[PDB]
């Protein structure tokens, strides 16, 4: 009879457990506040009340406590989960994460020090300190206030608390806001340079630059536990795609470690206030967060709830969900909101999060909730309600309470400002634990400032190039094969032999094999292709009698490349950028990407368009991924059909990307090598084509690969007598093939055709010296298989009008412009097909 | 001593209704078994166990029941919450949605009667007859066969009990697989027609067509409701990218009706397999899915979770999410596990949740777990273990059943599979409620096949047009401005007046005032554009006093244009296929989108790439938005600088798009109002820029609105003698009034500026009647302020070197070709500024 109270009253914790977060107090102004807090959450709402002045512990269990009320327990407990902090933390369905978090936040408040809140005052007053000395010299900018300065004393927090948990290297990416903050007062970028680049006139790099507040910055940085190196990630205008890159820039800090011991590297990741939910990238790289190949078991990513938009004030229901961020519900990981009215608790929360992290392995949120000071640019007024005038300043508070706490008075505080100001006008580093970096961290010593055209030990010895063939095909025989999986491994044993010719998958897994014993890894990590897209890799057997896999690429010897294929979630967006993160931090590894179709890798447009293509003209960062993109003219459909190649070509400038269309598989051999140990890391957009995959003429001879060349324009291979050829054929891609199976069904000897298998270096050398064989005749075409608006038509006025002779003509074949640039129909397509081939084959 | 136990068992069972789902079976091979079903789950586990024959009922509730033993309430809630349907969703909040799913799904099961069992029966038998007919007749093609065969009956249950309840037309997209089964068993599509382009050869439309399995297709279904005008929207290759589509599509239907009973109108949404957790376009559509201006009280999206993923088998930790949608626990939504070998149970589960998404407004998921018989198109192989050979079919197993229920014996189920057959054989239409369709639905029989130059009623009475400057200038005292608003608004009442002349942002409005009253409504759904980006609309004004809107745009008259401006979420590439969606399904709406920032806007690029520009192509769907996007050179970044307008003109193809940059205020006052009551629906992309907005040359008088004309490439504005005149400038965007503002600045008589105004439909008659006044002059220039890849000097080959008089040469001014199209830093920036405009001016 009266314990039907106590297990209600037990009920009743449990569901407050649940839902205690909404009841919290979080802003701090206080206009995030609902009414719909009393509802079934505390005692008094159903079948319980006060005034008892009895209510007993959790009974034979020896808690040691002295639970004496409920209205004492919820007292304590609100102090506990619905104070300064909520945590969102009980639907997770993990029992042992769960009492975890019991044992951590409920029995025992980590009471913090005396010279602990002096440095949190300190550090945040130096923070605020900065952005008002900020607008004290410079009125007018691109400046992006924190004004929220919670994030400066937990960021420094986490990383003093890694540097206790032996965490060697922590990098963090972030949005635009909150950007300069961070580079000065947490890792310490030299504050008279970025006072020079307010002020301009700045010669940083021979690139085009970029904006002051997207160069991301190193710096190393000392804590109690030893020296960290931690990193900010670059990031173009776009949001939200940077945590993929970052989250790529921790796996290969993994991989270049001997062993991915998780908690030893870590991503940080602070995200926009309508973006962690508004952008769709998030949504694939915390699906990623726990996938193999791409987990780092987590990372504490942490979210700026500024309550803004850029426009938006906050109603009831327009607000597109309860918490601005809800996402971190996808997986199961726990949330933690935060205010910024005491930074006590922002350093007891993200101490919680990391000991999370270090310990279970999975990601962790943090919700900073927290106001906007000031505009991004101009004035405070789609948000209409301004009750930020009179809300005082988080040091103020802070310092008040501290003073009312006994610690620290006005004139610490006041010494404390007049010592930053100082130390900004002196231009001396603000960060008491910056150091200078040594060479062996600046692993890109060898592969700066570079041209396509250098000598790499391309020629292979061909007794290993044979064992290599023959290593990668024969297979133990536990592992038992796909009958069409055996007729393709016993087909390129026969291929070791010298009996057939190389066809495209053999020689490219046999391009890989060259790579991983040298020393050299390769990473390729497409979507969905471990067996390759279009049944042409098979680079992992399933034995489908017993469902292991068996790898014929991690089995060469010891001491080779660490060769490792991923199938990718279905991202095609945010799995490119973390192949970019993992490409631009490690320049060994080989970092190949395979798309499924085309025009199917259209999802990545931002990771090409401002990370790959302009990587190195903005910030002067290099990148050598290389994009395996199908592209194809069959018919099999207008968008699985292509990739836009003049959105490969429409970035033409100044031998930043190289595009290049591998017609041979001797081609993909040398182009794959050409990426891997040339000396210089420059994008790759190849496309590996789709008929040519189970081509009769494929043609790669053993002969083509040890003693072959890096070929970007390659000529006549046939005999033709060149006094009476009348035309040229410039083409690349598939049409050759179908042009050769044209010119060799009718036997025409006045036409000679070229191929161009590299197109975005303007190949200079290449062209001109297949060309002079060639040179009295005056017309040359150039044909493609693409329609008039796509292909490389508009790379024509840059170099084919320079390749052309004096006294000579050029003109146009190929498929007339059209939206889709394949049509969806068959038979019209091979109708137009052929009469395009027997067009481009005319004086006959 | 004894309710102890009963209140135990009470936390055991809503521990239970919490994570029951996962001790469910679910896979009907059974491959999706874990090993953690037993971890505090049952009662056997944690201090319960059996042989008690006691344990009583809820007690004091009269709940009118026998209940006698845990282990019986085990055993009847196990054939509830762990049987053939799992249910996720004790996670939710809100009290009234968790008693309402209580009160359905334990109280009470929904045992149907034999005749519906037969039609279940029946339907899915003719499902899987489909496709073993398909591979009959046809055998190798691009088929993706459903072989899961759930998601025909409960896609008619569904369609039936929405008829029930008054659902008009109730739309749905899709992923490729699982197409041809819902387009003939489902809607209805003639199957002799479907049959004949699988044989080819087909003469569908006058463009380029598409493949079988994209072209969507309406119909007409008869219940006992009433009619139901059920549509399949289109999608190209890419996947996911269609369920924005259906949303707008869905808010366009719900536009066109008197009020939004967002009942009347449903949308479905079928997702693939590793593509509701894996793509980033979901993220951002049910994040929208509650948005005031987005929501339709959200959708019923179903999940075949096919437990592949083109590839992937099931390990355990290779899964990124414990289930393949957790992603509808982002919003505390309902999850819905069905298996597919009892269609009983996924009839009762989609009853249930169009039943919730009619009553509660709020989006449903249902996981349709199911298998994958056959390949997309080659051999099962990198699944390994299949199962599915000694697996049976589902109408096998459910016509087995219901012989063990005496109802339908093998003589049924044969008539019924040769009564398919033969109706497949016979071409006649399959569903027996499909309908012929009137003219009234059909509402784009006015707006078919137009060309650009058709004329509209562009003069406007300037009496009326006054007026509707001064009511929406004019705001009443309650709304109390901003004092920069305030500026703005009294200056466009100086406008009204006829005293300064129209700069951007009062022009815009004035437009979309002419459009409203007269019967075309505006939906402007931008990201952040109630007050525009640059700060330059203020279309709403708030009332920084009180805290309330006023938009001066919806209080004009009654019996206006509906117009609604919505601050997107920040999606930028799932905003702008709910405008895609919501423009295919509303000719009349003016449905303009507005990005931030011009690159800004790249995230769509698959929505610009595939639907909006190969729409009227691909399936002869057209659509007209309109692409506010912000474009210039002023140097305030990298990539805030520009959209790529390459990536609007490399789609050059056959009057598709139309790109086009308004200069002044009175071109884009043509260009909407060109773009709005034309009678042709094609999508612009307008340069609405950023340095015209405060620039104090916007020259738009009055005088240029009412008997202003279309305009697309405006000549010389100033007087000039062109017998001197030894260069004329063909330049877009706001270079001109830079080369103005050179001109006028150092007096140069002998060269004349030509805007051109438009760019993709190849001006002819604008560009040569401008030009017979500077014919003479043989030099001509194209200016731009884009780099040397960028802006529109690969549209030159096109028609500038027509537009060129015979006798005449063209050479190129610009910046030279940089990846990043701007330079980051402001001095560089300036100087290639003023050294471009002073070298295109150069023969002075
Ligand atoms: N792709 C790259 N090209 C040139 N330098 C780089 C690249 N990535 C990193 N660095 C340099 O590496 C140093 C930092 O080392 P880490 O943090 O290991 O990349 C800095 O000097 C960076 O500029
Ligand atoms: N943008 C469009 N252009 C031409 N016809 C359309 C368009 N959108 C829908 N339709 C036609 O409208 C009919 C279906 O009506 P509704 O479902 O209301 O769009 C079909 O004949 C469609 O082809
Ligand atoms: O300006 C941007 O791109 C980011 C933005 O809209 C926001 O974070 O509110
Ligand atoms: O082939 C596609 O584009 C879709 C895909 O990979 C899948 O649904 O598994």
């Amino acid at each position: 009879d009266t314990n039907v109270k106590q297990v209600k009253v037990l009920q009743l914790i449990n569901a407050y457990r649940f839902r205690g977060h909404q009841h919290a107090n979080l802003d701090p102004l206080g206009l995030y506040q609902q009414d719909k807090v009393a509802d079934l959450d505390p005692s008094f709402h159903d079948l319980t009340e006060a005034d008892f002045q009895e209510t007993f512990n959790v009974g034979s269990f020896a808690s040691g406590k002295e639970t004496m009320k409920l209205g004492e327990l919820l007292e304590a407990l609100k102090q506990t989960y619905c104070g300064p902090i909520g945590a969102e933390y009980m639907h997770i369905t993990s029992t042992e994460e769960k009492r975890w978090i019991q044992q951590r936040i409920e029995s025992g408040r980590a009471t913090f020090n005396s010279e602990e809140k002096k440095r949190f005052l300190s550090e945040l007053t130096a923070a605020e300190g900065l952005e008002r000395y900020l607008g004290a010299k410079f009125p007018g900018a691109k400046r992006f206030s924190l004004e929220g300065d919670a994030l400066i004393p937990m960021l420094k927090e986490m990383i003093r608390h890694a540097g206790n948990s032996g965490t060697r290297e922590v990098v963090l990416g972030m949005a635009h806001r909150g950007r300069l903050n961070v580079l000065v007062n947490v890792l310490g970028k030299k504050p008279q340079d970025l006072f020079d680049e307010f002020a301009g006139k700045h010669k940083e790099h021979l690139g085009t630059g970029d904006v002051k507040y997207h160069m991301g910055f190193s710096s190393d940085f000392q804590t109690d536990g030893g020296l960290v190196h931690l990193a900010l990630a670059f990031n173009p205008s776009h949001l939200e795609i940077v945590s993929p890159v970052v989250i790529g820039s921790v796996r290969a800090r993994l991989d270049r470690l001997d062993e991915p011991s998780s908690n030893k590297v870590l991503p940080i990741t602070i995200h926009g206030d309508a973006a962690v939910t508004g952008q769709g990238v998030v949504q694939e790289t915390l699906n990623m967060s726990k996938a193999r190949g791409y987990e780092v078991g987590g990372t504490v990513r942490i979210v700026i709830n500024n309550q803004v938009g850029f426009t938006t004030s906050n109603p009831l229901d327009a607000r597109s969900t309860p918490y601005m961020t809800d996402i971190g519900k996808m997986v199961q990981a726990p949330i933690f909101h935060v205010n910024a009215d005491d930074p006590e608790a922002v350093a007891f929360v993200t101490r919680l999060a990391l000991d999370f992290r270090n310990t279970f392995k999975r990601d962790v949120f943090i919700d900073l909730v927290c106001y906007r000071r000031h505009g991004h640019n101009e004035a405070d007024e789609p948000s209409a309600t301004q009750k930020i005038k009179k809300h005082p300043t988080p040091r103020k508070i802070y310092a008040d309470k501290l003073e009312q706490e006994k610690v620290a008075t006005l004139e610490d505080a006041t010494e404390m400002v007049n010592l930053y100001r100082d130390a900004l006008d002196a231009g001396d580093c603000v960060v008491a634990e910056w150091r200078p970096m040594n060479m062996h961290s600046f692993t890109w010593s060898p592969y700066l400032n570079h041209e396509w055209d250098e000598e790499y030990p391309n020629k292979v010895e061909m007794k290993r190039l044979q064992e290599l063939a023959k290593r990668i095909s024969t297979v133990p025989e536990a592992v038992e094969m796909q009958s069409r999986v055996a007729k393709i491994y016993g087909d390129r044993q026969a291929m070791a032999a010298g009996e057939k010719l190389f066809d495209w998958g053999g020689a490219e897994n046999l391009a890989y094999a060259t790579l991983v014993d040298e020393g050299i890894p390769v990473r390729l990590s497409g979507e969905d292709s471990g067996r390759g897209t279009f049944f042409h890799r098979h680079a992992v057997i399933h034995n489908q009698s017993n469902g292991s896999t068996y790898t014929p690429l991690q089995h060469i010897h010891n001491g080779q490349g660490a060769f490792r294929v991923w199938d990718s979630v279905l991202s095609e967006e945010a799995v490119l950028a973390f192949e970019y993160g993992y490409a631009t931090a490690e320049p060994r590894t080989l970092t190949i990407w395979e798309a499924q179709f085309g025009d199917f890798a259209n999802g990545a447009q931002v990771v090409i368009d401002q990370f790959i293509s302009s990587g190195e003209q903005k910030w002067g960062r290099m990148c050598g991924l290389v994009m395996l993109l199908p592209h194809g003219y069959e018919g099999q459909g207008p968008e699985h059909s292509s990739a836009r190649l003049e959105r490969y070509l429409q970035l033409c400038a100044e031998q930043n990307m190289q595009v290049c269309v591998p017609s041979t598989p001797a081609q993909v051999y040398h182009m794959l090598r050409r990426q891997a140990l040339r000396g210089m890391r420059r994008p790759l957009v190849v496309m590996s084509p789709k008929s040519l995959l189970r081509h009769p003429l494929a043609v790669s001879s053993l002969e083509e690969l040890a003693n072959g060349t890096f070929l970007p324009a390659i000529g006549e291979i046939d005999e033709l007598d060149p006094k009476g050829v009348k035309r040229v054929v410039m083409c690349s891609g598939k049409v050759y093939y179908d042009l050769l199976e044209q010119r060799r069904k009718n036997n025409q000897h006045d036409v000679a055709i070229v191929r161009i298998e590299q197109l975005y270096p303007f190949p200079h050398k290449a062209m001109q010296e297949v060309l002079q064989q060639f040179a009295h005749v005056k017309d040359f075409v150039w044909c493609q298989e693409e329609p008039l608006n796509q292909g490389a038509w508009y790379c024509s006025q840059h170099h084919f009008r320079e390749v052309i002779p004096f006294g000579a003509s050029l003109r146009y074949a190929g498929r007339p412009a059209s939206a889709s640039p394949a049509v969806g129909h068959m038979s019209v397509h091979q109708k137009q097909q052929q009469d395009l081939v027997n067009d481009a084959l005319n004086v006959e």
